DNA sequence: GCCATGGCTAGTA
DNA sequence: CTACTAGCCATGG
């Protein structure tokens, strides 16, 4: 598998997330055969154009919460474009914003 | 090669 | 609950 592949396999893993369901790094890495591929799953995320018309936001961690960047809390689009396809956030105490895991999650 | 860097994760404590 | 740890692994200097 070459990478131009992961990241594509990863991207129509991504867009077979339902309006206001969401999955996870991990679990979309696991989707697509590479288990141990969360990290690159992330880096096809954070590898795609604004313009995209891909579920992007739909994929949180697994420790059900919204992963802070180093590309600044720019993120934050995550959060509310999770809020428009009609997602119960709250902030913990470092904000961590966060979601019932269980509740809002894909399972094929 | 080394090293440092991430939208990670599972296991401890 | 939080707060560290291994491990993980492509990527870019
Ligand atoms: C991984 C998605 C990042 C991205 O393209 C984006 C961030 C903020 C606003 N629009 C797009």
């Amino acid at each position: 598998m070459r990478m131009d592949e992961f990241y594509t396999k990863v991207y129509d893993a991504v867009c077979e997330i339902p309006y206001g369901k969401v999955s996870t790094y991990g679990e979309i890495a696991r989707y697509v055969g590479m288990p141990s591929y969360a990290r690159q799953v992330g880096q096809a995320m954070k590898h795609l154009h604004p313009e995209t018309h891909v579920p992007w936001h739909r994929v949180i961690n697994s420790r059900g919460t919204i992963s802070k960047r180093d590309i600044s809390a720019g993120e934050q689009r995550q959060k509310d474009r999770l809020e428009e396809e009609g997602v119960e956030i709250y902030q913990t105490s470092l904000g961590e914003y966060k979601l019932n895991l269980p509740e809002y999650m894909w399972k094929p």
